């Protein structure tokens, strides 16, 4: 059944310490980065398999992007936004590929501590029609890949 | 004593699956991105203490950029390099914090499977010099600061 949690009127509770999940891609829109994570029984079971499990709970962490001078780049400034993705067959037997989208927060809209599952045109329809594997945009991140691929979460000589 | 494993001639053996580790940053070069994780142990022993524990093993990750056109962005391409950094007041008694600086590869320097400790004027100089916070680069680093100022690892409501 997973990770995630979920209040009496079925609304997903903000997940718990997902920074300290498996953090699968990074991405930079030409202004944001993106942070993309999958909680660690889930990314256990892709290593595996290649395949989200029942229960799969991915976050993506929305932050604007500061600037280094010395000793250039850019860097992971504040955090202003929160999104999160959740797999049940069971849950959600009526969703598209059974997965429920969701919004913590977003410029603003202010933070929610249980947040709705989102109309399929508003989200689920760009996810299924266009991401690599099962709804989740695998084809941009290179840790999910290795793996697969491999087996492993790091180089290896 | 911590994660890091050093061979009997004393070399830094490449570490097992810091990708599950706690990412704390990530930064662009504007050409690469830089994935910054800090091992989970030292992480929740700075989440406790805003220090990093004797044992401290930091690794930074380095990506070419990939393009994304719909459905516009950039994403974390092809491995092309990989630094370490360990803290150890007993190991590295006689350098600079008492940390020891690591490649195991970049842009060609073929990867080993253990690598040796650099000079203080390749790396130590520049991050004693510049680092706010015991030589590892906290200011861009969000995770690190909120899990340091507030104990959390994610946005609370
Ligand atoms: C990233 C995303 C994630 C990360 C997990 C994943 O499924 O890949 C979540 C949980 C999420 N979004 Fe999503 N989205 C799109 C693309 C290309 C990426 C990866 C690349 C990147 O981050 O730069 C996503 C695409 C789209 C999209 C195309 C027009 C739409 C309309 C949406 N996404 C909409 C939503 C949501 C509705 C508010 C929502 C909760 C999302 N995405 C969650
Ligand atoms: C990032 C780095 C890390 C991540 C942990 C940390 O200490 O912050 C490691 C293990 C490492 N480098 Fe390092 N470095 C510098 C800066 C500003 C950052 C964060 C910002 C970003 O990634 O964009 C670092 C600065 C410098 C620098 C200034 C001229 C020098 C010469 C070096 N760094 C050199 C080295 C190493 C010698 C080859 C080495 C193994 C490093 N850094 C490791």
């Amino acid at each position: 059944a997973g990770v995630a949690e979920f209040n009496d009127k079925g609304e997903l509770l903000l997940p718990k310490n997902y920074r300290e999940w498996v953090m699968v891609g990074t991405q930079v829109t030409p202004t944001e980065i993106r942070t993309v994570y999958v909680d660690p029984e889930s990314y256990a079971h892709w290593k595996k398999t290649g395949e989200f499990r029942d229960g799969t709970v991915t976050v993506k962490e929305l932050v604007s992007v500061g600037d280094r001078k010395g000793p250039n780049g850019y860097f992971m400034g504040d955090y202003i936004g929160l999104e999160a993705s959740v797999k049940d067959s069971q849950r959600f037997a009526n969703e598209p590929g059974n997965w429920a989208f969701y919004i913590f927060y977003v410029p603003d809209t202010p933070l929610v501590a249980a947040a709705k599952n989102l109309p399929t045109a508003e989200c689920a329809a760009c996810h299924k029609e266009n991401a690599k594997t099962d709804m989740v945009f695998t084809q941009f991140y290179p840790v999910l890949r290795a793996a697969k691929a491999t087996g492993e979460s790091g180089v290896v000589a």
